[PDB]
């Protein structure tokens, strides 16, 4: 019975900053090499597993067999030169703590929750575009609109005095600064993990609809820990910026694919549909993000997983499963039930999900009918991207409309 093999090399996968929305050449190579390859990022030291197809990505991220504990332990090689979460954030949380983190705020994002500051949005939204409207046509749609609006909605969502959004996008920046963008990433993790220390404790100890007010009170009734608490809300409060870069792709190819821009304006009605398609196609992220450690030995495709190996999954990359998605590198506005998983899957999955697709469906309509004929001021190809990030996006996304 000859000897066959299940040895893909370890391949390197360098830090480059891609062009626009195009994906990564070196991703593609590593699906199509097979359904589980082995990779090599910047920092941190190995070669990490790297599952790429819909199926597996799946079971990686919803099976206990899995963890993200054990990844604080040894120093999984990674994109980040630093660990986004602190030592007790749900990113770092396996099932037991997990599950009653996630519970502690859960209604607050559900679809039913969100649409409760849908108006409230709205209002918040418009008075950006006024504001656009108001300076002048050659504008800058993401530091007009894009970056406030975001930022806007996760601070009164949680909790945080408007006099702080700044403080909030300054650190949120600096962790996210594509990390390699120095490692001052830790000293605003820090000041930050203080920030909502102190929110959390100071005033939120009381009775309010808001985020911080919700996790003061169950620290309150001994249900999860500060700390706990603290390291969950620094994560959605940089995690509520995602919106920014990723509407900041949808505008960019919306603004370069006529075709596709025009059947939102003319049919409100698909938006919704539409921009979870795009949501799927978007590349949302560099490389991949947090790795998950074998507990125990896993067998995928024919691929022994040992116990203690690292295990990254692609969700972008199983976004373009042609099993799952045939024809993948096309935008269908239709697309049948298609089950992405731009916001990830398993228990870990983004809480922001539902929000980010009321924040990404306000921006729409604001963008596509309340200012005429809004366009980009200049060719697609020539619209900056962020070069040194962790989450892909525009720079700055030059337009012009007509008034
Ligand atoms: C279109 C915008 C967004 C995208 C594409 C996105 C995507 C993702 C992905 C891929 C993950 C990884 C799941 C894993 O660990 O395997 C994640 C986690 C997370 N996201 Fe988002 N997200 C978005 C917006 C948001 C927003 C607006 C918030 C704040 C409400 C948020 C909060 C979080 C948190 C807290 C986690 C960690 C969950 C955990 O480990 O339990 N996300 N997101
Ligand atoms: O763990 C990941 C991860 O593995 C990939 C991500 O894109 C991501 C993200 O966008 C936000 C997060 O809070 C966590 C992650
Ligand atoms: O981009 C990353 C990333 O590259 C690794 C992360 O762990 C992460 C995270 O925990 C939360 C985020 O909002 C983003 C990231």
């Amino acid at each position: 019975e000859t000897i066959s093999q299940a040895v893909p090399p370890v391949r390197d996968w360098p830090a480059v900053d891609l062009p626009g929305s195009d994906f990564d050449p070196v991703l593609t190579e590593l699906m199509r090499e097979g359904p589980v390859t082995r990779i090599s990022l910047p920092n941190g030291e190995g070669w990490a597993w790297l599952v790429t197809r819909h199926d597996d990505v799946r079971l990686v991220t919803n099976d206990p067999r899995f963890g993200r504990e054990a990844v604080m332990d040894r120093q999984v090689t990674r994109l980040a030169p630093h660990f986004i979460p602190a030592r007790g954030a749900v990113g770092f949380l396996d099932p037991p703590d997990h599950t009653r983190l996630r519970r502690s705020v859960a209604a607050a994002f559900t679809a039913r929750g969100v649409e409760r500051v849908r108006e409230r949005s709205r209002g918040m939204l418009d008075e950006l575009v006024d504001a656009m409207l108001r300076a002048g046509p050659p504008a800058d749609l993401t530091e007009a609109v894009l970056s406030p609006f975001p930022i806007a909605v996760i601070c009164e969502l949680m909790g945080v005095p408007a006099t702080d959004r700044h403080s909030m996008h300054t650190w949120t920046q600096l962790i996210l600064s594509s990390s390699h963008g120095a490692e001052v990433s830790e000293r605003a993790k820090n000041e930050m993990n203080a920030y909502f220390s102190d929110l959390i404790g100071l005033r939120s100890d009381s009775a309010g609809e808001d985020v911080t007010s919700l996790l003061g009170a169950a620290v309150g009734r001994d249900e999860i820990t500060l700390s706990e608490a603290v390291g969950l809300a620094v994560l959605l409060q940089i995690g509520g910026e995602a919106v920014t870069n990723n509407s900041g792709q949808m505008f960019h190819l919306l603004l370069s694919r006529p075709e596709l821009a025009e059947r939102l304006r003319s049919e409100p009605e698909i938006r919704p549909r539409a921009i979870d398609e795009l949501l799927r196609w978007i590349p949302h992220r560099n490389a991949v993000g947090l790795s998950r450690i074998a507990l125990e030995d896993v067998e995928i495709k024919g691929v022994r997983i040992r116990a203690g190996d690292a295990v990254y999954v692609s969700y972008l990359a199983a976004n373009r499963d042609p099993e799952v998605f045939p024809d993948p590198d096309r935008i269908d506005f239709e697309r049948s039930p298609n089950p992405h998983v731009s916001f990830g899957f398993g228990p870990h999955y983004c809480p922001g999900g539902m929000l980010a697709r009321l924040e990404s469906e306000l921006l729409v309509d604001a963008v596509l009918d309340r200012v005429p004929g809004l366009k980009l001021a200049v060719a697609p190809e020539d619209v900056p991207f962020k070069k040194g990030a962790l989450i892909r996006g525009p720079e700055a996304l030059p337009v012009t409309w007509a008034a």
